[PDB]
């Protein structure tokens, strides 16, 4: 159709059928930028885009989708000093794709802003740290939480995953104990 109301919903039910297609079509028709930070802001403002095209789009290893995933990361706040809080936050807005590889540069990012945005913090050690950590939890939440693992870890198991060889850079068994408890009780959810 013409209306430009008209246009982006249309963009956004060809994004949802192929990324790419949707953003393409949205920039001809002159409703879209052509930087990371238009179509990050993009996809951050549209509810309606779908939630597992947005993480696989995300999670990509090209290079252009890559600048608009650090855009994306870009454009959250992580302050606070409370980390669960804020992976939670990050992944309120999609869902993680399956792939091992986009889940580890969604993760290594999502470090390094946290950090960045919490300088004067203590915890953590490096950026590793965190990434570890996020990425333990992501493990965590799908064991406990997923009626297919029938062994389900344990806050001991749990606690092993963030060990070595950093051994100073390394968490706190108290601190690894709460973070169990919270993701046990209430599960990483996009609602
Ligand atoms: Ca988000
Ligand atoms: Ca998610």
């Amino acid at each position: 159709l013409k209306q430009q109301k008209e246009i982006i919903e249309q963009g956004i039910d060809l994004f949802n059928k192929k990324p790419k297609r949707g953003i393409q079509y949205l920039q001809e028709q002159g409703m879209l930028g052509t930087t990371p930070e238009d179509i990050a802001q993009f996809l951050h403002q549209e509810e309606r885009l779908d939630s597992t095209q947005v993480g696989e789009f995300l999670g990509d290893n090209d290079k252009f989708n890559k600048e608009v995933m650090y855009a994306y990361v870009d454009q959250h706040d992580f302050s606070g000093k409370d980390f669960v809080s804020a992976l939670r936050m990050f992944l309120e807005g999609f869902r993680l794709p399956g792939e091992a590889q986009k889940i580890d540069r969604l993760m290594e990012k999502f470090a390094a802003r946290y950090l960045e945005c919490n300088q004067g913090q203590t915890l953590f050690a490096s950026a590793d740290t965190a990434y570890v950590l996020a990425y333990s939890i992501i493990m965590l939440t799908t064991d406990l939480h997923s009626p297919q693992v029938k062994n389900k870890m344990t806050k001991e198991q749990y606690i092993k995953m963030n060990r070595g060889i950093n051994d100073s850079k390394d968490l706190p068994e108290e601190y690894l104990s709460a973070i169990y408890n919270e993701i046990a009780g209430k599960k990483i959810s996009m609602k």
